[PDB]
């Protein structure tokens, strides 16, 4: 295709109290590309627990109920790009 | 057993909305990870501002901003060989 894959915007690191959701959320410079998240560099196991919500090229992972265990880094990967971001859970 | 073969699980319903509202389908799988994909009239529905794709565990959404009569139509949730069809009637 003409033009190459990319991963447009950052992605900012967040804070959230124990037991709030916590929201990260990224855009990508095709349409129907998939989502893949990563959690400290390994594919996270989605239960209810994840949303992944695709809206356009905007792609968004939602973490519910958020406790200690959540706090790391969280990666969004599709062609050659990645794009990562903290979560500090408080 | 019937957990080696993904499947729906839950079918979503019928929903009429007054125009410019939203509007949303939601199903279930019996499985995790499975990949949404969503028809408009038996074609892939096309991504943009229009739909918000939602996967939660088993549980797959669609979302519809702002409706229109144009987006009046069978939606259908594809599963594999298995479908689910719904009517969006915007009113
Ligand atoms: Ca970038
Ligand atoms: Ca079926």
């Amino acid at each position: 295709a003409m033009e190459t894959l990319h991963i447009t915007k950052t992605m900012k690191n967040i804070e959230v109290p124990e037991t709030k959701t916590a929201s990260f959320e990224c855009e990508v410079s095709h349409f129907n590309v998939p989502s893949m998240w990563l959690k400290n560099g390994v594919e996270i196991e989605m239960s209810e627990k994840f949303k992944i919500v695709v809206q356009g090229k905007l792609h968004q992972l939602i973490i519910m109920n958020t406790s200690t265990e959540d706090s790391a880094e969280y990666t969004f990967v599709c062609g050659n790009d990645q794009v990562s971001a903290t979560l500090t859970v408080t």
